[PDB]
């Protein structure tokens, strides 16, 4: 009766020749629009979808303008997600014609959505005898599905017409090895892939397991033998259409890689969630039972057009990382997406067989995909299981007891890729060694010394250059993070400890300053060309009509012919890319591919190798916006900051002239506290206030530091602050055209 009155309200706007929309949740008032043009007549469904091709595709150059020369029905839907198209309203306002048929559809403009006249729209059995047809076990099996779809309310998260989706695969994989009351479970198993709590798994499982026929029972759901026998076969409940590797498979690893085996039998599909979990180790750990190859198209963050192999042969596409997509190849791959399998590229179409269609989001704010998206695929989402998974991927107690601090360390408050680094680094052979490795990694990132103290007793329950004391346990870190070859980030003394390390290990730090993609590649024009050419036609047989009558008769080539980059000329070093939050992102994104123990060189492209091509990075605190927590995470980091700055000054100053500087700590101590008032010792200003009092070219000390701190702490300091200058004064005296 709803669907009468929606048709008898699309009826009277049809009979006006007006405008018309339907805004909903369903994604079916365009089923409504296409069902009634149908059974009206069905002019022709030019069905726009206006959300993706902005605003002069629909127009001019038009579909359009093909549907109102023709007689169409205009369909644009979803103009509640668009741009500033307000031409398609002119056009409407024109309104020559014979009958068109403008029924827009909405989905929830002030002017726009103010010219048309709008009509919103507002027994699961019925669906499900009209979805499942193919016994009265099965009507006990209708009331089962009514029972799931009425238990909808055990709360988007699982809405209505996934339900629609999973009767069709029902449908599809019923003689397919399966019984009804098996095929019901697998539709069930679709409909709780990405859920909370398994107690709805047990109530459809138990509403399918009673219409079934029970713990004998459910083995029974279990007995593949009769599925199978029917395309190479897999395990158990699982005999797919038609080797091995070091890829090991744990209790969990092999219940998600069972469920994307439950899902890869049908033909798109998404799998969203933690990046270094390995979603794509488990597709191609299914892959290598030979559906096809896992061909990752990575696409990092302004990956164009230029990134159909896969749709002509096998070769099982992924185009991952497509959360940050380059805003355009998404849109032309949902065009990919409106067809099955046919491509147009100026070509028209590929229709693959079956590779797969896989793809991968991440665990959901850096531009969040779209929900359209993200209701177009048949979506997906994935401590002593600790303690079990470290004790071979690394070499009884120093093991289990950072397990366990791992956990304790939650319940206190953490990447366990660093619990990795912990274990594969700790080469220690005793405990207390262990604790202290797992105390520096966890030490490592320390923002402040509170969380650090918090961890500490956490653990406890468990060269032209100058030393120093506060930038050796920078220095050292360095050192060490340098042995393992890991990323480091620092967060002074910065570049000072990177020039000192390039200093020890003789390298060449080739340095890099924020604010880009030719610090990994560039594309210039091929410099000095001019005489070389003429000195290679001067050492050739038989001017450029002479170099003609050469060729007539390898340098004549390159004649006519008129890559490089930073961490490239670091793989011909260590790459010191400083100030890297202000540092791009396409070129981060590369770098993250760069990141994790393998580098790229994403160009036709390749992958470059590493020599110890670091990228010793930096980026001070506080348009400081960070990189991605994995991208911070994904880099060992580093933090850093008395009587000893005086000496470091005494250090630092001519051979005898000492005593200047013991006035002149404290002499910045009290300008420091004075003026611009903090605790910092400033140490640039009293540097070069050393270096001014080793340039003391002129005698009497004290007027030496005089002039000194006149010229750089007092002077660059209304008129009371000259007699503050004489305050400073008294404290300099209190150290005394």
């Amino acid at each position: 009766s709803s669907s009468l009155g929606l048709l008898e309200q699309l009826a009277a706007g049809v009979q006006t020749n007006e405008p018309l929309l339907l805004v909903g949740e369903t994604g079916t008032g365009k089923t409504t629009t296409i069902q009634l043009l149908a059974g009206l007549l069905g002019q022709k469904v030019t069905v726009i979808n206006m959300s993706q091709q902005t605003e002069s595709s629909d127009m001019l150059g038009g579909a359009l303008v093909k549907a109102v020369r023709s007689g169409h029905w205009v369909l644009l839907d979803e103009i509640n997600l668009a741009s500033l198209e307000t031409l398609e309203p002119i056009g409407q306002l024109l309104s020559p014609h014979k009958n068109f048929r403008l029924f827009g559809c909405m989905n929830p403009e002030p002017s726009f959505r103010s010219r048309f006249t709008e009509i919103y729209v507002h027994d699961l059995l019925s669906i499900i005898q009209k979805y499942i047809g193919s016994n009265e076990h099965v009507i006990r099996e209708v009331a089962e599905l009514y029972q799931v779809a009425k238990s909808l309310s055990l709360d988007p998260h699982y809405t209505v017409r996934t339900l629609s989706r999973t009767l069709s695969y029902v449908t599809e994989i019923a003689p397919i090895y399966g019984l009804r009351r098996s095929l019901y479970e697998g539709f069930c198993m679709s409909f709780l892939t990405l859920l909370d709590h398994t107690s709805e798994s047990l109530l459809y499982n138990h509403v399918v397991r009673f219409t079934l026929g029970n713990r004998d029972q459910q083995n029974a759901i279990l007995k593949q033998i009769p599925k199978v026998p029917d395309y190479i076969a897999f395990c158990h409940y699982w005999l797919r259409r038609g080797q091995e590797h070091y890829i090991i498979t744990p209790f969990v690893q092999k219940n998600l890689l069972n469920i994307a085996r439950a899902c890869s039998t049908r033909m798109p599909i998404l799998i969203q969630g933690p990046t270094s979990s390995g979603k794509t180790s488990m597709i191609e750990y299914v892959a290598k039972k030979t559906g096809h190859k896992f061909v990752r198209i990575n696409n990092h963050e302004h990956t164009d057009l230029q990134e159909v192999e896969a749709l002509r042969n096998g070769y099982w596409i992924v185009l991952d990382e497509l959360n940050l997509a380059p805003t355009d190849v998404l849109e032309a791959l949902n065009r990919l997406l409106d067809d099955n399998r046919e491509l147009f590229i100026p070509q028209v179409l590929v229709k693959p067989h079956p590779e797969f269609m896989l793809f991968a989001t991440q665990n959901p704010g850096r531009k969040h995909l779209s929900r359209a998206f993200r209701n177009r695929f048949l979506e997906i989402h994935f401590e002593n299981e600790l303690e079990t998974i470290l004790h071979k991927r690394c070499k009884p107690s120093y093991a289990a007891k950072i397990v366990q601090v791992f956990r304790e360390l939650s319940l206190r408050r953490a990447t366990l890729r660093d619990l990795f680094r912990w274990a594969f680094r700790e080469a220690v052979g005793y405990q207390q060694l262990a604790e202290n490795g797992y105390m520096l990694l966890a030490e490592r990132a320390r923002d402040q010394k509170d969380k650090l103290a918090v961890q500490e007793v956490i653990e406890k329950v468990m060269s032209k250059v100058v030393w120093t004391r506060p930038m050796i346990r920078l220095f050292c870190l360095v050192w060490r993070c340098l042995l393992a070859k890991e990323p480091v980030l620092l967060v002074c003394g910065k570049t000072t400890v990177c020039q000192i390390l390039a200093e020890c290990l003789h390298k060449e730090l080739h340095i890099i300053n924020a604010h880009g993609d030719i610090i990994g590649a560039q594309r210039p024009v091929r410099r000095s060309a001019v005489n070389y050419s003429l000195h290679s036609q001067l050492c050739e047989k038989f001017i450029d009509d002479l170099i003609e009558k050469f060729e007539k008769l390898n340098l004549i080539e390159r004649q006519i012919i008129k890559h490089d980059g930073a961490l490239v000329t670091a793989m011909k070093d260590f790459f010191l890319l400083d100030e890297i939050s202000l540092a791009d992102d396409s070129v981060l994104e590369r770098l993250n591919s760069v990141l994790e123990l393998s580098r790229t060189l994403t160009l036709a492209v390749s992958l470059t190798a590493k020599d110890g091509f670091a990228f010793f990075a930096t980026m001070n605190p506080g348009g400081k916006k960070e990189l991605s927590p994995a991208l911070r995470n994904r880099f060992t980091e580093i933090w850093v900051p008395t009587e000893d700055i005086l000496k470091i000054v005494e250090g630092k100053l001519h051979n005898n002239k000492i005593e200047l500087a013991r006035p002149l700590v404290e002499y910045a101590k009290w300008h420091a506290n004075e003026y611009l008032y903090t605790d910092v010792i400033s140490i640039r200003d009293v540097l070069s206030a050393v270096e001014f009092i080793n340039a003391c070219e002129i005698l009497d000390l004290n007027l030496v530091l005089f002039n000194a701190v006149s010229m750089v702490f007092i002077d660059a300091l209304l008129a009371s602050l000259h007699a503050e200058r004489q305050r400073c004064f008294a404290k300099l005296n209190e150290l005394a055209h």
